[PDB]
């Protein structure tokens, strides 16, 4: 069967200044890059930056809700989520609808988010302050 | 510092036929749902669904090459893509790199993949041959 995310890969418009936003400002670490393209980790995550002529610079008001979040602790959150903020990165959301998150956008905007806890964590959460009409199976 | 992928959020036009492919079709553990969305695992992939009136249902022409691969072992691969195929499923782009890869949309479009090989296995062959401009950190 399936058993996880294999890779994310994310269409970039420009290789250079997305690799120094993944590597640099967020801290993952860079294992190859070439002409087109570009592998990172980030714990277990593979991500894939993919040079491509149709990625557009995309304001968060004119993209859906899709979203990659990112695992932070708990203790090192508000101090990451607050260099971010005084380094310039563009925002998207505000309201904490799914607990202690920030989120910020990439340099083409695509969406992203620091959570902090697991799914068990949100489950939890959630059955004292339930999403309307949730049930849990 | 970023300790891993957090969760992966699909923006989804219609609720039901999203959490039936993923549940039903692709096999994962639906965990919860709400009126407006819904928890699914993969492994350790925490993935939601999130009904979203702003998704398009996007050809694959019309969208980046941004997408989600999940892995699957090479045993199981080959009986997977004909469940997807026996399913209907359109496959967006043809394999012609190393590891099987089955390239597949989901009901709104989304860019999936199935994906057999870890980014140590992807590394190794690239050193052996390396893509255009390829540098190794
Ligand atoms: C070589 S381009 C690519 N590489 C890995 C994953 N997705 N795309
Ligand atoms: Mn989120
Ligand atoms: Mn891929």
């Amino acid at each position: 069967m399936l058993s996880g995310l294999n890779h994310l890969t994310l269409a970039v418009s420009q290789l250079a200044p997305s690799v120094a936003f993944y590597q640099q400002l967020l801290g993952m670490t860079l294992h190859a890059r070439w002409d087109s393209g570009a592998y990172l980790s980030c714990g277990d995550l593979w991500l894939c930056l993919s040079l491509d002529p149709q990625r557009r610079v995309t304001p968060p008001e004119e993209s859906d809700y899709t979203h990659y979040a990112f695992s932070i602790s708990e203790a090192d959150f508000a101090s990451f989520a607050a260099r971010l903020e005084a380094a310039g990165v563009a925002v998207w959301k505000l309201n904490r609808s799914e607990g202690a998150s920030h989120y910020f956008l990439d340099p083409d905007g695509h969406k992203l988010e620091l959570h902090v806890g697991s799914l068990a964590q949100r489950l939890a959460a959630c059955r004292e302050q339930p999403y309307k009409g949730m049930v849990f199976f």
